[PDB]
């Protein structure tokens, strides 16, 4: 019954969500670095493990998970059994699942589109206003989700907050949260959590890498700093 | 308990996955059509319900689900407790979940990218070779997933097959499966399912609407 193995590159927001859960729950996990900027995700053995050539990838015994949201759910069920991060009551759990899928299908997709365009085209050649519209629309949606509750999926911290805060912090490197009071209040609260320390290093490394590869600077005024 | 309400436009592959499960499980639902090509997902009451302005959206009592994969899991858990579609064993369930997320993050994302490019740019201006690459890569991955099993997540049909097949068939409007023996056999087998009837109307409607909006004709 070996301990979980996490193939990771901390610059990835989804990776940082798993790192946050691992810290929060004090899970002993072996970390194996896969440098996405060097193309190590295309190494023959890693491609054999995960044809999607993506991180995070978790190997836990015979189970191989290739999506951060399955990893969060699996680790919560194995190490937060009966807990509130992945709540027990069906309706509450479905709400968390719904927000995890929002992060996958909407927030991360749009941030990935924007950041991938910077890498492929160079910042100066990206239609920044187009991506500002796409990502501001995500801000609007999250502000709507927090108008009803202090956390994304209810009155208390869940996997949904861990998944969303890492990508939110990455989007906020570029786009300010000035017009989004509930989102700012939530993001500030998330930054006070001990587990949020697992987000800081990879976010800074991503900032450095993006500014280098994209030949630009994020506006220092955008990022919320607590 | 009030019956579930499904807001839908059957051109949507993820909508069609939910329609297939509803047929598979004989679920009594109220369907409410939201015409995506008239922008009805932006009607004030629907945005109020789903800020993502997306279908499928399920309202089941007080629970509002805004993603097909949550809808599939929810409906399987209410209406198919003890079935093989959403297996009870943890390892098997995680495998199904992992494949559902592949459909969302990889297969559907790339098909959505391609279809979106048609609408934004016009078919005649789409870099078809680029999207043929991204999507053939998805075919390659699914062919590998099928190495050991008859179905995407194992020896039996699961929610993962329902989610993947609808998007597959949409990709297959443009890109054939002749070079993927496992994938083609799997798709043919899926097409024999009684529940696959739920995919037929929306797939044909999507082709027809895409061809007017794209001002082209799919090679199929
Ligand atoms: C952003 C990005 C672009 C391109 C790459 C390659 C080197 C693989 C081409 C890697 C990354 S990344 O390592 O920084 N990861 C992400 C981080 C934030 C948002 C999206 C992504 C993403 O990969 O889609
Ligand atoms: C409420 C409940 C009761 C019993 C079960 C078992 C069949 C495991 C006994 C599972 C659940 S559940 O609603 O809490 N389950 C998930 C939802 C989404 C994604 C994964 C799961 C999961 O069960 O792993
Ligand atoms: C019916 C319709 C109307 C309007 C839209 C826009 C949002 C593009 C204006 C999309 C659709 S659609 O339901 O046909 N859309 C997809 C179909 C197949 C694969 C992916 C998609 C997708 O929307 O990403
Ligand atoms: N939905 C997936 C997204 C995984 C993903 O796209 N990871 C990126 C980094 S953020 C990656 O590994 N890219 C490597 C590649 O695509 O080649 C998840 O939540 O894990
Ligand atoms: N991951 C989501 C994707 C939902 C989605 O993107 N639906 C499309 C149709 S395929 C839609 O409703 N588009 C309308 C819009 O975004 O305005 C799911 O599986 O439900």
């Amino acid at each position: 019954q070996p301990k979980p193995i996490l193939y990771y590159d901390e610059r990835s927001p989804p990776v940082r969500s798993c790192l946050m859960l691992i810290k929060l729950l004090d899970i002993d996990v072996e970390l194996r670095f896969v440098n996405l900027f060097k193309g190590e995700q295309f190494q023959k053995d890693f491609l054999a493990l995960n044809p999607q050539h993506s991180v995070p990838t978790l190997v836990h015994g015979d189970l191989v998970l290739t999506d951060s949201h399955a990893i969060l759910i699996h680790l919560a069920e194995k190490f937060d059994e009966g807990g509130s991060l992945w709540p027990q009551e069906h309706a509450e759990r479905m709400k968390v699942l719904n927000l995890l899928l929002f992060e996958c299908s909407f927030l991360f997709r749009r941030d990935s589109d924007f950041m991938s365009a910077i890498v492929r085209q160079g910042f100066a050649n990206v239609d920044v206003a187009h991506h500002e519209r796409k990502l501001t629309e995500a801000y609007i949606i999250m502000e709507r989700y927090l108008e009803n509750s202090d956390f994304m999926a209810g009155p208390q911290l869940t996997l949904a907050d861990l998944s969303i805060v890492t990508t939110l912090s990455t989007v906020n490197l570029m786009f300010p949260l000035s017009q989004f009071p509930r989102l700012r209040r939530w993001f500030t609260a998330m930054q006070q959590l001990d587990a949020y320390e697992a987000n800081c290093s990879g976010l800074e490394k991503l900032r450095q890498t993006m500014e280098s590869v994209g030949s630009f600077q994020f506006p220092s005024s955008s990022a919320v700093v607590t």
